[PDB]
């Protein structure tokens, strides 16, 4: 697809079994959603933009789908407004900015 | 131009006579800059990041060149962590999300 920034580019993702809706974002360095439950090892993380800082937990190595399309990467889980899709997984479905 | 998103997209961009970088953010509804001087009156404005929402000055119709495109609009002003060009701006260069 070709996506329009009239309006904030959501999409349909697919993780841990669940339909979620999320914001696909250039500045978003990692991906980061609300809190939920996922397999596996995890680390803390702090991370920030303006209003501060918030602690989230790392997970390395999760299956996520977007917009029907698979990868594989580090997903970041905590008290985010917003669920967010970070280049980390952009980058796995060849997500490009085009002007 | 096409741009992948294994670094920051981070750009030049020309504001008051003055290059800086900034980073396209698709998940950034509105441009914010960094502390710096705009011409004219300016207005209160809330925007949220994953931490919560702070204030920031608004200044309309400012004239912005982002990667050699011109632009005409909204400039946000305050404690940013980086130079952010957002879907306000994105849209006036024609910038879209591609995969
Ligand atoms: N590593 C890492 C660091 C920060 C984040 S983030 O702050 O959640 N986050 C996602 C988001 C939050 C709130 C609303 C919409 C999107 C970033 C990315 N897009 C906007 C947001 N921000 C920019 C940012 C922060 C840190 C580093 C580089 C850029 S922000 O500061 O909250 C912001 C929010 C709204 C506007 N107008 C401008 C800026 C995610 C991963
Ligand atoms: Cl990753
Ligand atoms: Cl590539
Ligand atoms: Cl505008």
């Amino acid at each position: 697809p070709q996506i329009t920034l009239w309006q904030r580019p959501l999409v349909t993702i697919k993780i841990g079994g669940q339909l979620k809706e999320a914001l696909l974002d250039t500045g978003a360095d990692d991906t980061v959603l609300e809190e939920m439950s996922l397999p596996g090892r995890w680390k803390p993380k702090m991370i920030g933009g303006v209003g501060g800082f918030i602690k989230v937990r790392q997970y390395d190595q999760i299956l996520i789908e977007i917009c029907g399309h698979k990868a594989i990467g580090t997903v970041l889980v905590g008290p985010t407004p917003v669920n967010i899709i970070g280049r980390n997984l952009l980058t796995q479905i060849g997500c490009t900015l085009n002007f």
